[PDB]
């Protein structure tokens, strides 16, 4: 149904100004929002202005979408307004750092669809979902969530007051909602392993066209993938950190699994978190790493990513043998 934001909640928002020293910060991929939570509804509204203009958004109903996307996030340790903030200012930083590849349209269409890609999430995964025949995996069958994000996306969308994209053409706001619509269902892990294949033997042939819309859609949902999984790429007390709030949630899960008689896999095991430095060496080699490399060779701007995911790989292996 999707829930509306207060008109106190919009308001103050619209009265928001970015501190000077912090305008400079944000520019940076390892910039940690963490610290500035009252700040994070207006650090999305700097994004846009500065990545789109003053000029794309009516102020008004750019507020109101913010303030009922921040309604529409759950209070779960780590899928919450903060991940989608987080997630928002990494592509924000890539969109920054590589300008004019990417049009007005999708600059505009990826900020909002990295707000809006855990919209609604309830702390569970897809397989979970789809194991306990719970009424999303009845609805949506493949990328269950990421499709439920996506239809509660539309739904704030269709708030009153609330259509940031009404000004479009008719032929740009259908294709500004595709651009959202891919955005969101590539943000499922499950999907980006084949995606960063594919990528990987476009690259290496030479036959990746960013003007060939097939390959365009593959290299955002890298991107994608690369702001969902953006933790990785912080200096390391961020690093560990947004691990336990991953891991709290994943346990709660788990926790959900055992009370249903059903062992869960290691890393939704509290009793296991013994494994989890080992668990991160495993996911740093075959995913984020992969991912990363791939970005950079894409998008070389993008390296400062790459560059951080390997240190925090590094602390990982000080973690296994025994330096933390
Ligand atoms: C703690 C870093 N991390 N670690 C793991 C293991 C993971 C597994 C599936 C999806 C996302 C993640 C992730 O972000
Ligand atoms: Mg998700
Ligand atoms: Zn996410």
């Amino acid at each position: 149904n999707a829930s509306i934001c207060t008109s106190e909640e919009w308001q103050g928002l619209m009265q928001f100004t970015l501190p000077v020293r912090l305008c400079k910060e944000i520019e940076l991929f390892h910039f940690d929002i963490g610290p500035f939570e009252n700040m994070w509804p207006g650090i999305f509204v700097y994004m846009v202005h500065r990545s789109c203009g003053t000029s794309c958004f009516e102020l008004e109903k750019l507020c109101r979408f913010i303030m009922s996307v921040k309604k529409n996030y759950r209070r779960v340790p780590y899928h919450n307004w903060k991940h989608a903030v987080t997630v928002a200012h990494c592509m924000y930083a890539i969109l920054q750092n590589n300008h004019t590849l990417f049009t007005d349209l999708e600059r505009k269409g990826l900020l909002i669809a990295c707000l809006c890609h855990d919209l609604d999430h309830r702390g569970f995964s897809n397989s979970y979902l789809q194991k306990f025949d719970h009424p999303l995996a009845a609805l949506y069958s493949t990328s269950t969530m990421e499709q439920h994000h996506f239809s509660q996306t539309v739904s704030i969308l269709q708030l009153e007051g609330h259509n940031i994209f009404s000004t479009l053409s008719s032929s740009e706001y259908e294709q500004v909602l595709e651009i959202i619509r891919k955005a969101i269902i590539a943000t499922d892990l499950a999907l980006y392993f084949g995606n960063r294949k594919q990528l990987e033997e476009m690259y290496q042939t030479g036959s990746l066209n960013l003007n060939n819309q097939s390959h365009r859609d593959r290299v955002i949902g890298l991107m994608m993938t690369a702001c969902d999984l953006c933790s990785v790429t912080k200096l390391w007390p961020v690093t560990k950190l947004t691990a336990n709030d991953i891991y709290a949630e994943f346990w709660a899960e788990g926790d959900e699994m055992k009370k249903l008689g059903i062992q869960p896999i290691p890393m939704m095991d509290r009793d296991k978190k013994d494994e989890v430095p080992q668990g991160q060496l495993g996911f740093y080699n075959a995913v984020a790493i992969p991912c990363y490399t791939t970005l950079t060779q894409i998008l070389p701007p993008t390296e400062p990513l790459l560059k951080a995911c390997r240190d925090n790989l590094s602390q990982w292996e000080k973690v296994i043998r025994g330096e933390e």
